């Protein structure tokens, strides 16, 4: 039921690796 998403206090991303207030989806394991 639940979503099972995530939320980065820099920037909102479902999903992906947040780093300098920023999610990027790719070059990250």
């Amino acid at each position: 039921g639940a979503m099972g998403n995530v939320n980065c206090g820099g920037v909102p991303c479902k999903f992906g690796c947040c780093r300098e207030d920023r999610c990027r989806e790719i070059d990250c394991d």
